[PDB]
């Protein structure tokens, strides 16, 4: 089983992009939010990765999600303006694909994220922490493989097959060595 | 007891503003958030009241709060950027005072808000509703007089004594007759 | 993995019976209720099986459960009187072990039932029906392997290992041929 | 309009009993269930009122209903068996009339109950509560005057006109002063 079964709508406006278009690419999927504490670090790093490694086969995929401290409250139409004007601000524009706002955990989760969580049930660098304060767990049902926060990272190989999952605490730029490995 | 006992720091950068300055003014106090469903409507109608009734003694005061579905996630520094370029966007600017972000409910509430809730314990148009879904109550302790949501309104007389409180659902513009009655 | 890991409290009064006592026996576990439509049929049949096949190695285990149309509403102390005086009535007494009232589905389910449902995820005779009227699904979370109603049947071999699951519609007496097979 | 327009079948075996017989009587009508938390308390205090105030013109009428957490799952034939040997048990017998099991809410409600709820639309001691958990509302349609739970009480005057309605929480014995007032 691969990611190629799935599709998502581009942020910019509907007309469903099928992940089977990206066959033979190395994918770096993140769930993103515009008003997180690691917003700037991960968006800056994802643009850097995309710019440098894109021509060698890397594609970075961003999926906005409001589940985690509601850090993506805006509408689909307002998300680019947050990024640009508020945070990271300064004229920022993602150089990579963003999709419509969807859920990653719970009964309404996007089937791409239900898959990624099934095939890679814990992050490689932090097998056990789920959430420190329960009050943030607002979706149902709650599963052992759930995404913990904004900016979890999932690395998919050139054959569609999910390779590793990194926590909210793992830096986007430190995924580079594993990416090079799949690129080679 | 009046509001003139209290002070707040302005959004832009503190130097604590005493509310005792506003003697002789009619005050319209709201707790605000940039990413709410009634953001465009309340901010528009506050701007409108401030412009039209300002010259005759109305002062509108806006207090950013992240307690209600976390609809003010940005820092004090990014808030005007939210309003101008995201929502309402289009170059929107508040024509009235905004103070730093603070809590209105629970043990760390700003003392102005602990005050207001003490002397006007339920909103004049909805005495009973507190919250439909308990998942949003994340503050402690929970008191019967607590503020339900973004954009509750408090009307204060020109002697600094709180007159009336209005719920999350009461239109800002519909308080205009009550302001008239005090303004007169 | 076997049933021997588990224990339950006897209906009659606490002092936890460990299923590892029954090692080398063939177990027929049912979830039971006293005011079901198949109450009489399954209780009569379970006593017959127990009486006839008990001396050859069969043990019938009954677990009262209120999850299904709340058909076991009484307290643990009142269950024997229902059976005896109401339904099946007539002086009826189960000849086999009953345990305290517990849940079979949802987050509070007895770990024995979470296991049985995991290792045998659908009934052998009805792979797909869960519930006809959703209004009866009152537990959370809802899982694909859930027990549908009162009187599901689980057959465990002489080595602890769960062998087959029969639906609410399968007669207790028609499990006899499979039982003989494990007994031999 | 009075109760004398209506009839019901007795628990034991129908021959429809006209309520117009009870002219000159004060009536205490309850919707009952054998397996509720207030079963022992209401049935005791109904027995008590019937015995003591019967000779002076009180008639207590009990209507079995399975609409509220299904606390009357038995058939009309087993109900007295429930009361006598399970709960309250100990040989308990109602000293007053019981009618067959019927619904009190929704499109198939008994007409006596559709009547009662029409002319006494909220319980005199709790006008607002309907149900804390919506999972228990399984009837259709749902009306503002619906009966909340097992053991609501209706007091009817000796002219067959309904006087007052009391909630699930109002003690049966505490209606004694109101019965006195009508009895006089």
């Amino acid at each position: 089983r691969t990611v190629y079964a799935f599709s998502a709508r581009p942020l910019a406006g509907g007309e469903p992009f099928n992940l089977s278009s990206l066959r033979g690419k190395v994918l770096l999927i993140e769930n993103v939010a515009s008003l997180x504490g690691t917003t700037v670090r991960d968006y800056t790093q994802m643009n850097d990765l995309q710019r440098r490694l894109g021509p060698r086969g890397l594609v970075v995929l961003g999926f906005p999600c409001n589940q985690f401290g509601h850090q993506e409250n805006a509408k689909n139409e307002e998300i680019l303006n947050c990024l640009k004007y508020v945070r990271p601000g300064g004229g920022f524009e993602p150089n990579f694909m963003l999709f419509e706002k969807c859920e990653v955990n719970g009964e309404k989760a996007h089937p791409l994220f239900a898959f990624l969580r099934e095939v890679l049930p814990t992050p490689s660098d932090d097998a056990t922490a789920l959430m420190t304060d329960p009050k943030f767990i607002t979706w149902s049902p709650v599963c052992r493989n759930d995404v913990s926060w904004n900016f979890e990272k999932f690395l998919v190989g050139p054959d569609g097959v999910p390779v590793r999952r990194y926590s909210r605490r793992f830096l986007t730029i430190d995924i580079e060595p594993d990416i090079e490995t799949l690129l080679s």
